């Protein structure tokens, strides 16, 4: 494979500059890199890789990527290239990966219109195989920059995986029979179509309301408000299933079940040993949805009630209801009742100031290795 | 076997009591639990038995578990027998274990005396197999209670387990040639013995210092300085095992081995995603050595500088100055001081108000699967 060639360089050169971290924004690294990326027989010859060399040997005076972002916004091809330094991914330095596109809905896109990009990975260098790396955004290269319209890629493939290893054993094991009847037995192109929709009604989301992200991104970094917010749009995204009437009611289904059966499983066991931020909504999620009439509990096995689509908009009023003060208030009093909601539900350590996960979940954690 | 008949008649009534841990203060829940235990053909006679049937028939007006902590404390026989709430060992409930004692070194207990019980498990009901459970303490009984002289035990074949699973691999991928000679291919008894030796002095110096725990205990809760306090009796054990002329020199300088390998190695990688305690302060010691002359980095492997010794005082020294000052400060304003000198040499996110793994260590869970 040509493809594999080149892949191979990029490998060998991410090996030489694995501990130069420090010096990655250092010109004299870089005039030296970008010689390396340019001398590279295969690599060399890519047009993202000369744009690349481009920004790298103009950093001393414009210290942006602007040449390789320009290519992958304007999808110049389906290769992705450059340096990065992500703290939530480690693994990212030197990289190259090759994606596909999905079939996408037109209405879907259209009316939920996102730079978003949910893709498959075809191959890659070594950082992007971590299991860590789901996605990629602008400010993952080192410039640091995320612009409204530059592209976001979301990793279908390893959503895929994830829902396979984990979600389907949880699904088997948790819910009571017949929860989740279109997933049931569903191939990997129906999953890859479920989480493409995911993930576009997900980014969508992000940018609504009255506290959207990024502008109000640090006021929602404390795990339980990080987790709180993907939330939100999750189940912003669910109602959109349930209530949009110009989406096919089939796909829209598929979608409804897998946003549900994710949030209510696989993303409420993660973290070893306290919860994430993901796991702390998800548990508070479960909580609400427990005393509010959504869900029901028979012997350790969760029903969803026939009413969980009115306690679902309940729960996502809730949260607009709080943050709607953002307009009288100041946003560290929005925190202050985001916390406040949020606590009331999950299992606060007011000591320690962290979550443990709920005894539902722990259980279920031991039970299934999960 | 007669015990493992007796365990199997706990772990029915284990069975039978899942999901009713909100009832395990009620006296008609216990009145029913009383009555089953002493029904029960082989457990109902064991004297323990007899002990908790007794406590629990009796909660109402006395909620203490006095007569099983007294068989337990005054070790009648090597069975432990009672009803558990335990927030952080949350598969505990009804549970019985069968105990063996370990070789003790008179001069390390009595010189380090404390109520501690490293102790192997022979024979367990299902609760005490989960591998979170490693120790058993006595506030974890239902009436909550613990008293300086209650007995602690510590699971050393969990201990043994985990050195062979996780540690040992570390040192052959991390460690420089030659850094832990005695641990090398040593048997399981050896670990086991080192390993009781790192529990006996663990126990003993939290109650020694300027802030003791439990005295303390509330003000060492944050993740940070719960794993600092535990960072700083081992680092009080590791020096004993230097200093002390009174223990054997090849067992002391075993268990040195032991504890330096496990604060710098397994408890350096633990949590995902993020580190828990334990990790952010063995975090904190690899970068405090890395940057004092205590260790050095050389093709990515570690190598103990023959000045480790003095930089290990120094850095026990500067955590003692900073507890030092609760005479003349507050309790709060030592906790902010003890917060500050972490984050130097953590990664600490302040808008997550959290840590991450610092590179070095990601590195390395990525690359074992640790
Ligand atoms: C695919 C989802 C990713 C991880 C992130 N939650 C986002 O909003 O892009
Ligand atoms: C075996 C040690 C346990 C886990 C705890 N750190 C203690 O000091 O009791
Ligand atoms: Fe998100
Ligand atoms: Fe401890």
């Amino acid at each position: 494979s040509p493809t594999a060639a080149v892949i191979a360089e990029v490998d060998e050169l991410r090996e030489k500059i694995k501990g130069s971290r420090n010096s990655f924004r250092d010109q004299s690294f870089l005039d030296q890199l970008a010689q390396h990326i340019a001398d590279a027989p295969h690599l060399g010859r890519q047009p993202i890789a000369r744009a690349l060399v481009e920004d790298l040997r103009g950093y001393a005076s414009e210290p942006r990527l602007a040449a390789v972002k320009a290519h992958i916004n304007e999808e110049r091809d389906q290769h992705i290239f450059s340096l990065f330094d992500a703290s939530y991914f480690p693994s990212l330095s030197l990289e190259y990966l090759t994606y596909e596109t999905l079939p996408t809905n037109p209405h879907l896109a259209a009316r939920y219109a996102s730079p978003t990009m949910p893709v498959n990975i075809i191959a890659s260098s070594k950082g992007f195989q971590s299991r860590v790396v789901v996605a990629l955004f602008p400010e993952n290269h080192i410039d640091g920059i995320q612009r409204g319209d530059d592209l976001i890629f979301a990793f279908i493939n390893k959503f895929v995986e994830r829902h396979n290893r984990i979600t389907r054993k949880m699904i088997d094991a948790v819910m009571a029979e017949g929860s989740f009847p279109l997933l049931r037995g569903a191939d990997d192109r129906t999953v890859e179509q479920a989480s493409s929709w995911w993930v576009r009604l997900h980014e969508y989301h992000h940018r609504q309301g009255d506290m959207p992200i990024p502008e109000f991104l640090r006021y929602k970094k404390l795990k339980p408000l990080a987790g709180l917010e993907e939330l939100r749009v999750d189940v912003s995204g669910m109602l959109v299933c349930l209530n949009d009437p110009e989406l096919p009611a089939d796909e829209a289904r598929l979608a409804y079940e897998y946003i549900l059966s994710e949030r209510l499983l696989r993303y409420a066991v993660e973290g070893i040993p306290r919860p994430n931020y993901d796991a702390v909504a998800s548990q508070l999620l479960f909580n609400y949805l427990s005393e509010h009439g959504g869900i029901e509990l028979h012997g350790g096995v969760i029903r969803l009630c026939p009413e969980l689509p009115a306690v679902l908009t309940e729960f996502l009023d809730r949260i607009q209801r709080i943050e709607q003060r953002i307009h009288t208030t100041s946003a560290e009093e929005v925190q202050q009742n985001l916390l406040e909601f949020t606590n009331r539900y999950t299992d606060y350590d007011p000591d320690a100031k962290d979550y443990r996960h709920i005894p539902f979940f722990a259980e279920i954690k031991e039970r299934l290795g999960v």
